[PDB]
């Protein structure tokens, strides 16, 4: 995955509803490398007004993951990441992703990455990313699962 092609693959033990709020909307009701407010999980994150991503901290916007392209209701939703660097020139490319929601009898939820374009053109670009993003993208993924599974299924 990631170099030769992009797809992953997530199961929701809740609905279509709870799935997307907490990823939309829900942004300071995590935990699992979210110790903090302000600085990191502030009451946004999540700007579904234009289509972007800003958080809120003390002196104005801080951080951001990227942008969105479109905004198809909790079915269809295509964004775009940016990747880390210190002494480097500002990523102006950027990486599209398609995620697609698939419902199982409404009590269970299934969301899939489909790309081919800008993925297969990491191999220098993917240990330069590895250095901050895998920090703690994969551990979220799998984080997030356990998390709804539990304010759904296991509780």
């Amino acid at each position: 995955n990631y170099d030769p092609f992009v797809r992953h693959s997530v199961t929701v033990k809740a609905d279509r509803k709870t799935a997307f709020k907490t990823f939309l909307e829900g942004f300071p009701e995590w935990w699992p490398n979210n110790f903090r407010t302000t600085k990191v999980g502030a009451p946004l994150g999540v700007d579904k007004k234009g289509g972007r991503w800003y958080e809120i901290d003390e002196q104005g916007e801080e951080h951001t993951f990227g942008l969105i392209r479109k905004v198809d209701e909790p079915d269809t939703l295509v964004i775009g990441w940016r990747l880390n660097g210190f002494g480097r020139i500002d990523p102006d490319n950027s990486s599209e992703f398609t995620v697609t929601f698939v419902a199982d009898g409404q009590k269970k939820t299934r969301v899939d990455v489909e790309h081919t374009h800008f993925d297969r053109m990491g191999t220098k670009h993917a240990k330069r990313v590895r250095n901050g993003m895998d920090k703690g993208w994969p551990t979220i993924l799998q984080s997030f699962q356990d998390k709804i599974d539990e304010e759904g299924a296991k509780k």
